[PDB]
């Protein structure tokens, strides 16, 4: 239906893994940045994956199942936004595309982290794009992850998925 959606948006930013993946901290992961466990044990990571999914996987999953796992994480991200006093009124007035960009921020940093952008959030709440992009660019989020921040901020400015046309 939509050329780019929230699953492919966060696939560009957060890698898509169809096999259990261990990062530098030893944390086991799968799908769109879905943390299975933080214990350096591959057998428990796969066991957790088996209970989440409905089969005896050997660490490998399909893209359909990764979208199922991700849709669950998105439902929880929306619940965290609508349950937050700061982020809830912004989510209401934002369109579908810009809603995905707010969820993207809640994926990287927590709901409490996104709620720290007091002035930038007021700019978004008032549909004052571009002014929000300037305040969001002057942030630690932009400093640590410039390229991911550029794509997300551009999405808030345009609302056109243009930054994610082809990763």
């Amino acid at each position: 239906a939509k050329v780019v959606d929230e699953f492919d948006m966060l696939r560009v930013d957060e890698g898509l893994k169809l096999t259990v993946y261990q990062d530098h901290l030893g944390y086991w992961t799968v799908g769109i940045g879905h943390l299975l466990t933080k214990i350096k044990d591959k057998a428990k990571a796969i066991q957790i994956l088996d209970n989440l999914l409905g089969r005896k996987t050997n660490g490998v999953i399909t893209e359909k199942e990764a979208r199922q796992i991700f849709e669950g994480d998105v439902k929880k991200a929306i619940q965290g936004i609508l349950s937050n006093a700061t982020l809830s009124p912004i989510y209401d007035i934002l369109d579908e595309v810009r809603r995905c960009a707010l969820i993207n921020m809640v994926f990287q940093m927590g709901v409490a982290g996104v709620a720290g952008f007091n002035n930038s959030l007021r700019m978004l709440q008032e549909k004052r794009w571009d002014e929000a992009a300037v305040n969001l660019a002057q942030s630690r989020w932009y400093r640590q992850t410039p390229n991911r921040a550029k794509r997300v901020i551009s999405t808030f400015k345009t609302g056109t998925w243009k930054a994610y046309e082809n990763l």
